[PDB]
């Protein structure tokens, strides 16, 4: 992966977890990406999220860890993530593990360079989720949600 090539603007399209509450409407992980800035040994993210019906911003910096390809960031506990698949100019898929109180759950995210992606790419993401034990019912199509696009 040439991580520089993931720099720039992105939109959150599909959001999936094995702990569904975390990505439901008031969940901590129901966040909508606006950009990823690639720095020397980190990735700087800007998100939106909805809190009590109002759009709000979250900025996070993830550091490279000792494992190649892996990044870590503190947000509602301790997260580690990797990039699973990308073509840089259309889609990117992330896999994240959150730890809190010694318990874990997975998040998978499909982002697009535009506000939607075609059915083929979405279906591929769905099968990758399932490969990770994230069942179809636990994958949310954020294009049918408030993604705070107007705050962008
Ligand atoms: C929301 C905490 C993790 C942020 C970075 C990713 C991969 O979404
Ligand atoms: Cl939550
Ligand atoms: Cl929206």
């Amino acid at each position: 992966l040439n991580v520089e090539k993931i720099n720039g603007e992105w939109f959150s399209i599909l959001l999936a977890s094995d702990k569904r509450e975390k990505i439901e409407e008031h969940g901590s992980m129901r966040v909508f990406v606006e950009h990823i800035h690639v720095l020397e040994n980190s990735l700087a993210f800007k998100f939106h999220t909805v809190i009590d019906g109002e759009c709000s911003e979250i900025f996070l910096v993830a550091d490279k860890t000792e494992k190649a390809g892996e990044y870590s960031v503190m947000y509602d506990g301790f997260n580690t993530f990797t990039i699973l698949k990308t073509d840089y100019d259309n889609y990117i898929m992330f896999h994240l593990i959150n730890e809190k109180d010694g318990k874990t759950f997975q998040l998978m995210e499909l982002y697009g360079r535009k506000a939607d992606l075609n059915s083929d790419i979405k279906e591929k993401f769905v099968k990758l989720c399932e490969e990770h034990g994230i069942i179809k019912e636990n994958i949310i199509d954020l294009t049918k949600t408030n993604r705070c696009l107007k705050a962008r």
